């Protein structure tokens, strides 16, 4: 289910930090954080921690197809333990920090960054906070 | 126009803090922060600083009409200067803090607090940050 959605028509990429605090119920759950662009809610960046397998899967859903998966080895989450995920974008990458440590970066595939206007948080995450801040 | 909108289907009231940082582009415009109920966007709480007349107007839009206005006539904004608005609700009121000082409270008119799932920020404000955070239990 959709847990949280935000829309910022002026564009929240690049130069914005999104900080999500919360926790996940079981060690077989998953949640996702999506950055979506107009028109047609294409997913510029899909961040998907899968607790069943302890993998973070990142990808993009553009022109109605998932692209090449980028899977991160390290899994700094624990079921039912509060976490903090920060996603920050510059002109080249989305940068992911978890509990303040740099975890991965994801090269822009959707290159029209100003069209990225929507944030979606889905599935197994009990959100305690969402912060969307311009960092430059 | 719409500057920012957030949806939290589990309900933003009571007990959630919304902190908005930013500034106006003009000297004589206005902006608003609305809390809307699901479904159908009745406005449970409308927060409307008006910079031309230097007044903060609060009201609710239930059943397709505005209710009695509640006007502050204290106006701790100035145009083109960064401000911080914090809006919080408990079981009884919306609480409004501006730049860390309590400015006003507004008694709930929309009594179904759990239906309030949507936040909307309109017109003349250049947003630098929005933070939506649970107070109390989490
Ligand atoms: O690539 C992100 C999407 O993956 C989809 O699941 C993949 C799965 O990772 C892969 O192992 C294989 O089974 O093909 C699936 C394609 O459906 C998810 O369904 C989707 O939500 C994204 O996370
Ligand atoms: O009460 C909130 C709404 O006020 C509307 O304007 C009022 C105005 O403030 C009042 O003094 C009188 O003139 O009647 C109007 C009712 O339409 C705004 O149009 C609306 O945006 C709300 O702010």
């Amino acid at each position: 289910a959709l847990r949280f959605e935000a829309l910022y028509p002026e564009g929240m990429c690049p130069g914005w930090s999104v900080v999500v605090k919360g926790k996940t119920s079981s060690n077989t759950s998953m949640f996702e954080i999506n950055f979506l662009s107009h028109p047609g809610d294409q997913i510029a960046f899909h961040f998907n921690p899968r607790f069943a397998s302890s993998r973070i899967v990142c990808n993009s859903f553009l022109a109605n197809h998932w692209g090449k998966e980028e899977v991160n080895k390290t899994f700094p989450f624990e079921a039912k333990e509060p976490f903090q995920v920060e996603i920050y974008s510059d002109q080249d990458y989305f940068h992911i920090f978890i509990d303040e440590n740099k975890i991965l970066q994801y090269k822009h595939r959707q290159k029209q960054l100003s069209s990225i206007t929507k944030l979606q948080i889905l599935n197994d995450i009990e959100i305690s906070s969402v912060e969307i801040t311009k960092r430059g």
